[PDB]
Formats: C-alpha cells, sequence, structure tokens
C-alpha cells in the first residue's frame, strides 16, 4: 500500500522560554535546538549529543521523534520530556525551554 508521509515538510516551533514566547518554521530533519540557532535563540545545551539535561525542555503540543536521544528514560519521554538538541519535530509542536531543572536522574 501507499505512503502518506511527505518527503518534506516545514513545521511551526513554538518556544515558550521562562519570559517569552519565540516561533520558527523547522525542517523534518533539523533539531528543535539548530533551527532555534539558526534563528539567533540562545539556547542552553553542552553536549549536542542526546546524553545529558542540558538541553531539556517539555512539550505542550505536538508530536516530537526523539529516538536520536538516550539521556531521558522512556517514561520520561512518555511524561513530556524533551531534548532539544536530539528532538525533530513531526507536526508544529510547542515546547517549553529551559526545564533542565525540573529533570531528576
Ligand atoms: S545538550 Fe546534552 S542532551 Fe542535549
Amino acid at each position: 500500500g501507499p505512503l502518506g508521509s511527505p518527503e518534506f515538510a516545514a513545521y511551526k516551533v513554538t518556544l515558550v522560554t521562562p519570559t517569552g514566547n519565540v516561533e520558527f518554521q523547522c525542517p523534518d530533519d533539523v533539531y528543535i535546538l539548530d533551527a532555534a540557532e539558526e534563528e539567533g535563540i540562545d539556547l542552553p545545551f553542552s553536549c549536542r549529543a542526546g546524553s545529558c539535561s542540558s538541553c531539556a525542555g517539555k512539550l505542550k503540543t505536538g508530536s516530537l521523534n526523539q529516538d536520536d536521544q538516550s539521556f531521558l528514560d522512556d517514561d520520561q519521554i512518555d511524561e513530556g520530556w524533551v531534548l532539544t538538541c536530539a528532538a525533530y519535530p513531526v507536526s508544529d509542536v510547542t515546547i517549553e525551554t529551559h526545564k533542565e531543572e525540573e529533570l531528576t536522574a
């Protein structure tokens, strides 16, 4: 049977930062953090490899692929936690950024 998904897409990312919102378009094959930086948004990061808490966020709406991350356990992923350096949007998304301090490990 046929495939439904587009080869390419642009997804609107809304970041809810601690004090404001900023928005930009993100290609389907660009990580949230990278697309934000391309727009000059200064988001926290360190390893950029999915294995730490620096870039943590929380997904409020939409859907993300986070198969490339490793530090968050499956339950944390199910509970909405995001490593923005290793997440791809598969829809328009709203993500709260700067959420490192809310994690445990
Ligand atoms: S910066 Fe370490 S997991 Fe994203």
